[PDB]
């Protein structure tokens, strides 16, 4: 099928500090599955008939100085191109590639090539991996099930050579508690951490099928990180100045509304590039002994 | 010109007991008043050049048992009407009507008297009131002024008569911290009330353009709301419950990001029909002794 260009002008529902924008990314994905995989996700129902989400389970954006996430102001035009890759009946990935309109070589079509290994600064970067998934008992945001509807067309989607797995990436995630191997050479670990409380937000972080959002783990990973800064003495001010050049996300698992989850934050410093960190943050339901979400953000800052 | 029609399939980003469906109402705001007076809303600039922000001044939300807010799950079809209304060319008032999808009578046009004099249950109706503003200063979110792009068409825009002026609503709101007036008969004023401090959350509720995100009132505003329910010994279970069938807003401010706001909330029980409140919610800017929001909430629970 044909990938989908679209031209976007930024509203106030898909940008600033908060999680519009990973929000907006989330619509597209579902809009861009349903439009290649002949699916109607949003009201998606497995061959029993209840009701099927297609979770976010992997999520990468990718910028740099020239183009990130807080680069975007109401007003600006973008070019956003979409579409899915084969990963079988159960999962699915998505791609969204985002140029400013009018730049050079803004019509040119998905590259896997360059999305896995010759990235743009001034091009942002999203890979969404899905999986389709069910309710165990109604009510339980937990051991929820794999699954898929019927008629979902992953057949001749593009097929992903084995070199561009999100499946390697997310597995050693979850085995490693970063996307960047605590072994990477020009970085330090700073001594400073930080654990913090967070009750399931149930005015803020429930989605309309009684999940917790999606984009609720990006808010939940940068309380964390925001915890971790005031730590390190820096001020808010300079909070909302942080360029995030890459985050990776992995959603481990979901929780019930009246959960108790614990933030988690490190930090590593550059010694090589000034003001450059990595910051990785786990989310864990202590009762339940589940890691429910590993992040990596690769920040610059002053 | 051309109301809008829309067909939308519910979306992750636009429902849920979170701001999320505000959100969006908000974007189509934007959406329609470009559409329909000729000015690139999103990136606009005053006559000087300056960025002007549409500001949301006055926020209604009107469903019923039969279609509220709460309503709304993945995948549902909707069919949106959307216009706007001659306020002169500092501001404009923008409707929505929102219908399920195949339902008598969902093709009808805007109705100022449906919308003002004979609402359905079973329609949901929203009134954006919206302000053009510029800060007075840079980096100050205190006193906006008055604002209008170059090229601003109102002109042709069809008119409100005198009786539905959402001006004298907002006027009465601001002076009794209530949309229904304290002397309404079949209710009764529950003796507890809460204050909440709450500073600027600069993770969650900072727009693209460094302003409190309009969406964030409804926020700040369902955070007391839960406040003095929890003090009503009432369960966060019953929380999520909640039917919210009628809802007004007044953006009296926005705030700097290191502000703590003061959130007052107090609720009175009908004496007539059981579960029926109204819930008052004032939001303070103590440091600068200004109320920046008003909010009453028409509510149904068990
Ligand atoms: C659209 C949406 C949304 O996707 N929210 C959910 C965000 N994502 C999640 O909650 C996925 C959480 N992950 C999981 O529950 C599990 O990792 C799951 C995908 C079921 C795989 O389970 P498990 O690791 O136990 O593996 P098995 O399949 O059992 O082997 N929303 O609006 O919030
Ligand atoms: C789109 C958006 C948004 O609109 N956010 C802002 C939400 N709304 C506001 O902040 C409006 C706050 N209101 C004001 O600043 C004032 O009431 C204002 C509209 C300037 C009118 O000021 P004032 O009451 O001092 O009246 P004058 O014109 O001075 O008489 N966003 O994405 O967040």
């Amino acid at each position: 099928r044909p990938e989908i260009k679209q031209a976007v002008t930024v509203r106030p529902g898909m940008c600033g500090p908060g999680s519009l924008f990973v929000g907006q990314l989330g619509d597209w994905t579902w809009e861009t599955v349903s439009a290649q995989c002949d699916t109607d996700v949003f009201a998606a129902r497995d061959a029993s008939g209840n009701p099927t989400y297609l979770a976010f389970y992997y999520f990468r954006v990718r910028g740099g100085r020239e183009l990130h996430p807080g680069s975007l102001t109401f007003g600006d035009r973008l070019t956003v191109t979409s579409g899915c890759y084969d990963q079988g009946t159960e999962s699915v990935l998505t791609l969204h590639r985002i140029d400013r309109a009018g730049s050079d070589d803004a019509q040119r079509p998905l590259d896997l090539h360059e999305f896995y290994e010759r990235p743009r600064d001034g091009s942002l970067y999203v890979e969404n991996f899905n999986r389709w998934v069910t309710r165990s008992a109604p009510g339980s945001n937990e051991d929820l099930v794999k699954s898929s509807p019927p008629g979902f067309r992953n057949d001749g989607l593009p097929q992903l050579p084995a070199a561009y797995s999100p499946r390697a990436v997310y597995r050693e995630a979850r085995t490693a508690h970063t996307f960047r191997a605590l072994d990477e050479p020009g970085f330090r670990l700073l001594p400073d951490t930080v654990e913090v409380e967070h009750p399931v937000d149930i005015v803020r972080d429930v989605n309309g099928v009684g999940l917790l959002y999606f984009a609720s783990y990006f808010s939940m990973v940068d309380k964390a990180a925001l915890a971790l800064w005031r730590r390190l003495g820096r001020s808010d001010r300079a909070f909302l100045r942080r360029v995030v050049v890459d985050q990776q996300m992995c959603y481990l698992g979901n929780a019930d509304l009246d959960s108790v989850l614990t933030l988690g934050a490190r930090v590593r410093v550059s010694t090589e590039t000034p003001g450059e960190e990595l910051v990785d943050v786990v989310i864990s339901d202590r009762d339940s002994g589940r890691v429910i979400a590993v992040s990596t953000l690769h920040t610059q800052h002053d």
